[PDB]
């Protein structure tokens, strides 16, 4: 499973996550910093064509359309990652967990450079799917930043920062892979029983992680839960608290509705 | 002849970049319905190969590709709708060039084919005026009626007015379809071809007043115009329209913070 990007790639999804021209080093690819925002690496998941679904011959009874992403682990292992090449991915269960009539599924992937081998990113996807069974089975050990649950700690968030969200950013996002209709054709959204399309957690993740870096620098380790929808025209609150010299803990806010998009997440400074 | 590959992600931001949005899901959503695209899409291979530039930089002396300003644009669209997908074929020919003064003007043609069926898709023709270059005096091919029309304004007020916002970062998407002249986004290139800081394509001028008039008046399948005047990013547009015929729409697009003409001799024709 071969994905080939380029510096086009790059500036679409960074554009996507709030960069500006003010930030030449995001959307200019002759500058002399030019570079990618890392939860770029997550995309494999659109351009590893049908490997990607490699999990789902441990399950039983599987339906796509009752399965939730609940949280997602991304790792650099590369510093500073590519802003063009070839990239070869290699997908292996991790863990699937039997509960009651559903099951947790983590999913894990390993990207490396396609004309040297060297590891890329690595990626740890948790599904959580409905009316599911599934073997009580465990195939790789975790990192610890991947199962950690980063609580808030009870003081006063070190930063905050307010994220608006455009009305269209769901239609430029998704072209950089994920195509759902759930993010884009209101028919679809309102016949899935949602007001409106949403936004892809994976949006919010990066808007997220670019909003963290514009305040903290760069990181090669992210991990998140989502714990609620976001709508496109809603602000999103950054709230972060610096909890060591390596770890930024943090939470995604919607202010609109005053509810939790992001929760149990940090991201590890480089 | 370079071969275009495109598909309904070119077209979506494309078609983003001149304004279109979820309000309007026949140019943002690929499973519309109505999906289509913008029809100046069928421009780009003007920019996006190195025979398109090559191609006639063959007639130029002491030519600097930083030097280079387009000065008029005309379109066809011969194959209606224009496809939102597909590969597409184009053949470069020059049709005329002239010296006036140290710098050059020169008017280059192409014509698009399918490269499936060999069907003419787009015409274009293109206007270039490059500062400190040097060129013979040539005439080589006839022209369209519609592409050498001055199309003066009359001198009427406009039937139809409406300002259109330019995002400070419109560039840095919109040369995401091709044109990646780095006069249009580093400030150090910009000076060096004399504007004091980054302006906007002269494209993406002309595509957003390009959507403004389809809003109101519906498709076109041919448009030409004169560049007149700098646009830079962070800026108000304004279209001014003319109903001229039950065929033909003119139009100047002003800038309301300078009070100048970015647009003007332009008109489109609206398809049947």
């Amino acid at each position: 499973p071969v994905w080939r990007f380029d510096d086009r790639d790059v500036i679409l999804y960074n554009i996507a996550l709030g960069a500006t021209t003010k930030q030449l080093k995001y959307v200019y690819e002759n500058d002399s910093d030019f570079q990618v925002i890392p939860t770029f690496g997550h995309l494999i998941t659109f351009n590893s064509g049908k490997s990607q679904n490699s999990f789902a011959k441990l399950l039983r009874n599987f339906n796509p359309m009752l399965l939730l992403h609940g949280e997602h682990y991304l790792k650099v292992h590369s510093w500073p990652p590519p802003t063009e090449g070839e990239i070869k991915t290699t997908f292996e269960p991790i863990a699937t967990t039997p509960k009651g009539t559903n099951v947790v599924i983590v999913h894990g992937s390993k990207s490396v450079d396609n004309k040297s081998g060297e590891l890329i990113y690595s990626n740890e996807a948790t599904y959580f799917i409905r009316n599911c069974q599934a073997d009580n089975k465990v195939y790789a050990d975790r990192p610890a930043f991947a199962t950690n649950q980063f609580l808030a700690p009870k003081r006063a968030p070190d930063y905050q920062v307010d994220v608006p969200v455009s009305e269209d950013l769901a239609a430029l996002y998704r072209l950089s892979g994920d195509r759902n209709p759930l993010h884009i054709d209101p028919n679809f959204a309102k016949g899935a029983k949602f007001p409106k399309p949403i936004l892809h957690g994976m949006c919010t993740y990066g808007l997220s992680a670019k909003a963290l870096i514009d305040k903290f620098g760069m990181f090669n380790e992210i991990k998140a839960r989502f714990t609620g929808i976001v709508f496109p025209g809603e602000t999103l609150r950054v709230l972060a608290w610096k909890e060591s010299d390596d770890t930024i803990v943090f939470q995604t806010h919607v202010v609109d509705r005053g509810t939790i998009a992001i929760n149990n997440a940090a991201i590890k400074l480089v």
